[PDB]
C-alpha cells in the first residue's frame, strides 16, 4: 500500500536568524502555559503560530498544516508536496502526510497526541468543518483555546526579534529610496513598484547567508489609488500634481516591517499641502503618545481631538497603529494591541507598534486623495525608539525628477 | 459623530474581464441555491467566494470582510482602510464599516440581513470565534453551510472564465521565456525569479486597459530546493548540472494559472536524465487521461501503475492535479476535484484541471532532486484542450546560456 505518514528529512537544518535559546523559550512559554491550565498538548495550525514557535512558514495550497508541542516534544506537520523543506526550516522534529488519503493529516496529529485529553487549538484559525473533523479523529479530547494566550505572549518581542525587526526597517528605507528614485511624471505605477520590490529582494538576499525571498511587495498608489492603504498596484500613469503613496513591505523569515510615506509628483499645491501638513502634525504627535503604560484608546481619543481642530476626523480611514512580529497581508496581527477607540490594552516595554495616521479626501473635493505616514516604534522602559529613518514630511518628499 | 457603517462610493466602476451577464449568472446561481434550501441570505467571507461572485479580491490585515446577497441585492462589506476601491471593483453594491467599534462589521451584516432567519455562511472559512460573534450579533438566526455548494458550482468554468485562463496561460509562457533566458551557471535564484516575475507583471499591465498587478510570483528552485513544489526562492547559486524547477504564476483578477517545468543548468547526468524521461513519460500518459467520463481516483490509480513499474511510486510527492479558477497560494482550490486515490468525483465538461506528476529523490541518491511538469487542460465534450505551450522534456529544457 501507499505511505500515509512518513519522515522526509531531506537535507540539513537551514540557517535561522534566531538562536536555539530563542526558539526554545518560545516553545517553553507554551509548555509553561499548558501546565498552568492542565493542557496536555498544543496543536497550532495557522501561518503565524507555526512560524513563531517553529521558525518555518508554510505555503497553504488548500492543504492542512500543523505543529504539535507536548511537554517534551515539538513537531511540525507538513505535506508530501513540501518534501524536506519544512524539516530544514523548523526548530524541532517534523513529519509528513500524503494526499493519498483524506485523513492522513489527522493520522499525523493522532501520532503526536496519543494519550492527550485536553488539546489546545487556535480558535482564531480553526474553522467549523476543521473543528468537527478534529473532534471525530480525536474522540474523548476536550479542546481549549491557545490563540489568545499565544497572541499575548507574542506582543512582547525579545531582543533577537527586535534585531530582526530593525533589519527589516533598514530594508524598508532602502526600498523607499529606490521608490523615490523611480518616480517621474509619466511612469506607470507597476514600473515604480517593480524597481522598489527588486531593490528590497536584492538587499534581503545580500544581508543573510541563507534566506527565503518570498512575499515581499510594494504598494505604489497615485491619484485615486491612494484612497486605500491596501489598494493594489495598477497600470495607471503618474501625472504631475498627483498625490502619491509610498509603501514598502519586506518580509524576512515571516517577520513584517513597513515604511509608508505620502508623496507628490514634481510639485505639491496649497490645498493638498494643508491636509498633508496637518496629517504630519498628527503623526508627530502620535509618536509622542506611544509610551509604556498608555492605553490604546487614550492614544486614539487624543489624536481624534486633533483632527477635530481642523475638521479632519470625518475623513478618517482606519486605526492609528497595530502590533508587529509574525504577520503579513495574509496572516498574523495581534488583535490585542490596536490603536482603536474601544481597546483599553496598555502598552508594555518590548512591544513593537506603529503610528500611521491616515485621512482620506474623496473625489470632487480639493486635495482629493489619501494621506498617510507610517513609522515603527519599539516600546522601551521610559518611552519608545523610532526605527523608521526615512524623511517624513515635505522637507524631502517633493520628488523633482 | 464618528460613523459606523458608512457608504463610500468614491470613484467609478473599474474594468472587469467578465461581462455583466457572467457576473449576474454567478449571483443568480446563489439565489437558486438559497431558494431550494429556504435560505434568506448568503454571507461569504473568504477571498475566493467574494472574488468569484463580486470580482473583487480583498486584502486581509486582521480585519473581517464579507459579502451579503439577498434574493434581490448583492453587497460587499469592506473596511474604511480600503475606501472606494472595493466598490469600484465589485459587481453590485458596497458598504463600508470602520475600526472604531469591534462590532462595526457586524452592524453592516445586520443592515443587509434584516428579517432573515436562515443565513448561509462558509463552513470552510469561518473560525470558531467568528462563528460565536456572528450568532451573538444575529440572535435567533440559523446558520447553514454554503461553502460546499459554492465549491461545486465553481468547478464548472464558463467561456469567459476559460478566455481569461487562456490569457493567463499565455502569460505563463512569457514568464517561462524570461526565466530560461536568465538562467546561467552562477546566477542566484532570486535574480532568475526577479527577471521572471517582472516580465509577467509587465505583460499583464499591457494586456488589459485596467488591471490589478498583485500577488504574481515565481518559484525558481535549484538543487535540493527542487525537492518541494512550493519551496520559496532562496539566494542559492545555480551551479553546472544542477536540477532546476521553473514555476510561473500570473495572478489576473484573482484567477490563477501556472507553468512548471523541470530544467537542467548546463547538462544532465544519465541517472537524473533517466528519472526525467520516466516522469515526462508519466506526464504524457496523464495528458491523455483527462477525459469527461474519467473519474479522479481512476486517473491517479492508473498513473500510479506506471511509477510502480520503475519502482518510483515510493517517491511520489503529491496528487496529479487540482481544479483551477479563483485560487492562489493563500486562498481557493475546490477540494472536490483533486487527482487523488480516494476522490470518487467524476470530471465534467467545463472543468479546468492540471496534470503535474512529481517525483522527489532524496539527496545522496543518483538523480537527486524534484522532477515535475505542469500543463493546464480544459475539459471539453470529447476530450481536453492543453493550453500550456512551453516545451516539456529534455529536448529543449537543457539550458545552454
Amino acid at each position: 500500500d501507499m505511505l500515509h505518514v512518513m519522515k522526509w528529512h531531506n537535507g540539513e537544518k537551514d540557517y535561522s536568524p534566531f538562536s536555539d535559546a530563542e526558539m526554545t523559550r518560545r516553545q517553553n512559554d507554551v509548555r509553561g502555559w499548558m501546565a498552568k491550565n492542565n493542557v496536555d498538548a498544543a496543536l497550532f495550525t495557522s501561518y503565524h503560530c507555526i512560524n513563531y514557535y517553529s521558525g518555518w512558514l508554510y505555503c497553504y495550497f488548500g492543504r492542512k498544516y500543523g505543529m504539535v508541542i507536548d511537554h517534551n516534544n515539538a513537531t511540525t506537520i507538513s505535506a508530501g508536496i513540501d518534501g524536506g523543506q519544512p524539516w530544514r526550516r523548523s526548530f524541532g522534529d517534523n513529519i509528513t502526510y500524503t494526499d493519498w488519503r483524506r485523513d492522513n493529516f489527522y493520522r499525523a496529529v493522532r501520532q503526536l497526541t496519543t494519550g492527550a485529553k485536553r488539546i489546545g487549538i487556535e480558535f482564531d484559525h480553526v474553522n467549523l468543518d476543521f473543528r468537527r473533523q478534529l473532534e471525530e479523529a480525536l474522540p474523548g479530547v476536550e479542546f481549549v483555546d491557545i490563540s489568545q494566550p499565544s497572541m499575548w505572549m507574542r506582543t512582547i518581542k525579545s531582543l533577537e526579534e527586535q534585531k530582526l525587526i530593525r533589519e527589516g526597517a533598514r530594508v524598508c528605507d532602502v526600498g523607499g529610496a529606490a521608490c523615490a528614485a523611480a518616480i517621474k511624471a509619466g511612469v506607470p505605477e507597476h514600473e515604480v513598484a517593480i524597481a522598489t520590490t527588486n531593490a528590497m529582494i536584492r538587499e534581503i538576499a545580500k544581508s543573510f547567508p541563507f534566506v527565503e525571498l518570498m512575499d515581499t511587495w510594494t504598494w505604489f498608489q497615485s491619484g485615486i489609488n491612494t484612497d486605500g492603504a491596501h489598494n493594489p498596484v495598477t497600470n495607471r500613469i503618474v501625472q504631475s500634481g498627483d498625490i502619491l503613496s509610498l509603501n514598502t513591505f519586506p518580509m524576512i523569515f515571516g517577520y513584517y516591517t513597513a515604511l509608508e510615506r505620502t508623496l507628490f509628483c514634481d510639485h505639491v499645491d496649497d490645498a493638498s499641502l494643508d491636509i498633508w501638513e496637518k496629517n504630519v502634525a498628527v503623526h508627530r504627535r502620535g509618536l509622542e503618545l506611544i509610551k509604556p503604560g498608555a492605553r490604546c484608546k487614550d492614544i486614539a481619543l487624543e489624536l481624534n481631538e486633533m483632527y477635530r481642530e481642523w475638521d479632519l476626523l470625518k475623513y478618517r480611514s482606519f486605526g492609528y497603529g497595530h502590533s508587529f512580529g509574525v504577520l503579513c497581508h495574509y496572516y498574523g496581527r495581534e488583535a490585542g494591541v490596536e490603536l482603536r477607540e474601544d481597546i483599553d490594552t496598555e502598552l508594555k516595554p518590548g512591544m513593537v507598534v506603529s503610528m500611521e495616521p491616515m485621512v482620506m479626501l474623496p473625489e470632487g473635493m480639493p486635495g482629493a486623495g489619501g494621506y498617510r505616514e507610517h513609522d515603527i516604534l519599539i516600546v522601551g522602559e521610559d518611552g519608545a525608539e523610532n526605527i523608521t529613518g526615512f524623511p517624513v514630511g515635505p522637507e524631502h518628499n517633493i520628488i523633482r525628477n
